[PDB]
């Protein structure tokens, strides 16, 4: 997916959520 919080992308949203919820990059 796509993440503006920090240059990050993944195979699917489920990972974006995890990436957003993991606190790796908060906005
Ligand atoms: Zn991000």
């Amino acid at each position: 997916y796509k993440c503006f919080q920090c240059p990050f992308t993944c195979n699917e949203k489920s990972h974006l959520f995890n990436h957003m919820k993991y606190g790796l990059c908060k906005n």
